[PDB]
């Protein structure tokens, strides 16, 4: 009757070139076609890596880069910010 996604980090990192952060997320239960769906929402780069899908999302000043990990003073901090982010997201897109 409901149906259970879950979003979690698999690699972060940050492009001086650009001067904001980005991070993949990854994702279990999307198909081939479904994919064209979020891919054309978040208008991201979406790819099926093993069952799992990439989504990689880069923000600068502009939207606010991830880039708060001084505060919690560990890498948590990027898994945790990034994690709620995107649950929060969807969720939040879900719910309303």
């Amino acid at each position: 009757m409901v149906f259970y996604l879950k979003v979690k980090v698999e690699d972060f990192g940050f492009r001086e070139d650009m001067g904001l952060n980005y991070v993949r997320y990854r994702v279990s239960g999307l198909d081939e076609e479904l994919t064209e769906k979020l891919i054309e929402r978040l208008d991201e780069d979406t790819e099926r890596d093993d069952g799992d899908l990439i989504i990689t999302v880069f923000y600068e000043r502009e939207y606010f880069p991830f880039g708060s990990e001084e505060s919690k003073v560990k890498m948590a901090d990027f898994i945790a910010r990034e994690e709620i982010e995107m649950m929060v997201f969807l969720s939040s897109v879900l719910e309303d």
